[PDB]
């Protein structure tokens, strides 16, 4: 046990569970409850005090939500040790690892499990943007949409941290370059932002790979997705509905894309 809200409502344990784009995720308990949550703390960098003003109102919004296919959000605040700052958020703690972590470990996806979680991405989706007012993940990816259990059901999270994740920023080159939707690089976004990402997984899961490995940086990527250049594993995709269905969601053009409900309403979306 390593720290505690303001309110001592929640502890940390010294039991780190993630790390990657700029957070760490504990292990740590509802003291209320007796249930236990993520912690994660935004790892300190600075966030702008514009940014900070949108997410004390986005967290306040979140804490609302809940839909099957939302990881649940609780609480949220600012905190420090010793000479370092972080943002911390509680969430419904994940145990059963995320859709990329499923294709790491068993390579391939079954089309009826395929069609069951791509369901409920859209669901999920759905739910979000028909709030009022509409929300925008922004930062759909395989690595955040977590499951219940490998027979269980999935959930889309870190909304909120996707305000911190920042599009239109100069990024270091590291690591493995990424795409997002045309209009995403110039914070020109709706909705459709969404369905592009939601499109980009669907390929992932189809093809056990993430898109444009074949680009060295993500100028190349940038280069590509601007200029309408599919990633080559598109060309992989086995079954011709799924790339089908894909080819809709990731058009160039915003306005040309699948919305959700043409999604849902797919014949590929009733079993
Ligand atoms: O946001 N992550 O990427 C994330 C990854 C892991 S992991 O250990 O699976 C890995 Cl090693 Cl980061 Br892939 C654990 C927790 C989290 N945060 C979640 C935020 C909202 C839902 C509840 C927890």
């Amino acid at each position: 046990a390593v720290g505690m809200s303001n309110d001592g409502r929640f502890l940390k344990f010294d039991i780190e569970i993630g790390r990657g784009s700029f957070k760490t995720v504990y292990k740590g308990l509802d003291t209320e409850t007796t249930v236990e949550v993520a912690w994660c703390e935004l790892q300190d960098r600075k966030l702008t005090k514009s940014e900070r003003q949108r997410f004390k109102e986005e967290a306040e919004m979140l804490k609302g939500l809940q839909h099957p296919n939302i990881v649940r959000f609780y609480d949220s605040w600012e905190s420090t040790v010793k000479g370092k700052k972080c943002i911390v958020l509680v969430t419904e703690l994940m145990t059963s690892g995320t859709l990329k972590t499923y294709l790491k470990r068993f390579k391939v996806m079954k089309i009826k499990v395929l069609r069951s979680w791509c369901r409920q991405i859209l669901k999920g989706l759905q739910f979000l943007h028909t709030r009022t007012p509409p929300i925008i993940h922004r930062d759909l990816k395989c690595d955040n949409i977590f499951i219940t259990g490998p027979t269980g059901s999935v959930k889309i999270g870190d909304l909120g941290l996707a305000t911190l994740k920042r599009a239109s920023f100069a990024k270091a080159v590291i690591g493995t370059p990424e795409f997002m939707a045309p209009e995403m690089y110039e914070e020109k976004y709706d909705e459709s932002v969404d369905v592009y990402a939601f499109g980009m997984c669907m390929l992932e899961m189809a093809t056990s790979e993430y898109p444009y490995s074949e680009c060295q940086n993500a100028a190349q990527i940038y280069r590509r997705v601007t200029s309408g250049v599919k990633p080559a594993s598109f060309d992989k995709v086995a079954i011709p509905e799924v790339k089908e269905i894909i080819e809709g969601c990731i058009r160039q053009n915003k306005d040309e894309r699948y919305s959700i409900k043409d999604l849902l309403n797919h014949a590929f979306f009733q079993e």
